């Protein structure tokens, strides 16, 4: 039964203007800036981008990944299914 969203989880975020997107929650490091309340760090898989978001644009990963994940022709698309599949707790800076 679903708790609330952790580091670590990983999701399809949906941005304006972008198809839902492969991504994790990210942790936030020592002295880092905070997400605003309500938000959390979304990393962004391929673009290595981060966002703030909040749960209803956060889509679980193992659930959605037969509607969300097929290769698209955004810039890295397909380099970030290839990482949330494959690495998606590495360090990617
Ligand atoms: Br959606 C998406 C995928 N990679 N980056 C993004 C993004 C776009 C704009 N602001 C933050 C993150």
């Amino acid at each position: 039964m679903p708790h609330a969203f952790k580091p670590g989880d990983l999701v399809f975020a949906k941005m304006k203007g972008y198809p839902h997107w492969p991504a994790r929650i990210d942790d936030i490091a020592d002295g880092a800036v905070k997400p605003p309340p309500n938000k959390y760090p979304i990393f962004f898989f391929g673009t290595h981008e981060t966002a703030f978001l909040g749960p209803k644009d956060l889509f679980p990963y193992d659930k959605c990944k037969d509607k969300y994940g097929k290769p698209n022709k955004r810039k890295g698309f397909n380099e970030g299914l290839w990482e949330i599949q494959n690495n998606p707790h590495a360090s990617y800076s």
